């Protein structure tokens, strides 16, 4: 992709999010959290490829409240963060977070998770912050059908991804096998946790 690193999608000024996240954002929570499925179910291609060239081609924030498919929103989201030049979390941290998410005491666990949460760059940290306060809701919601593990399933190949830029292919497979519990663990982290950091507090 020649998305590039996260940084370049932010501003100096705090929370470090990029218009793009935000504004799917929006979308899904003014109108999505009513549908089933969401984050599961692609959207049209043609219709994210054209959203994708207004952001990213056209540098304009497209109208996405005339979008009718909610899910070409999410898959939009999705494709922007899987193609920054590096996961949201990191190839520093891939397998810090790993293997935080694998310590079998839940406390301890939460505990390496924080410690991991800490040491991204503020963009990330921010961008992650941000996502996770509407992912929460997602699974919370009654009406999507979907829970903590189902998002973290596709949510753990987006955010989490590899070590390295081309991992081998059995490599890739056991990465894939770890991804979803770093995000459970993420999400399991408290909404006072991540909202800290949305603001000054």
């Amino acid at each position: 992709s020649m998305e590039g690193m996260l940084a370049d999608f932010v501003s100096q000024t705090s929370p470090m999010i990029p218009s793009i996240v935000v504004h799917c954002v929006n979308e899904i929570e003014q109108r999505g959290l009513t549908e089933t499925g969401l984050y599961r179910i692609s959207g049209c291609d043609r219709t994210v490829k054209e959203l994708k060239e207004k952001f990213l081609r056209v540098k304009t924030v497209p109208l996405l409240s005339k979008v009718d498919d909610i899910h070409a929103i999410c898959s939009l989201l999705k494709d922007f963060l899987r193609n920054l030049k590096e996961p949201l979390l990191t190839f520093r941290l891939n397998r810090a977070f790993m293997e935080a998410a694998e310590i079998t005491d839940e406390d301890n666990s939460i505990a390496a998770m924080y410690q991991a949460v800490g040491e991204l760059p503020q963009a990330n940290r921010d961008t992650l912050a941000f996502l996770m306060i509407h992912l929460q809701r997602v699974a919370q919601s009654p009406h999507t059908k979907m829970d903590v593990a189902n998002l973290a399933k596709v949510f753990g190949p987006t955010i989490v991804a590899h070590a390295v830029p081309n991992p081998d292919p059995v490599t890739m497979l056991q990465d894939i096998k770890r991804q979803p519990k770093v995000v459970e663990r993420l999400l399991s982290l408290p909404l006072e946790y991540w909202s800290q950091f949305m603001m000054v507090e």
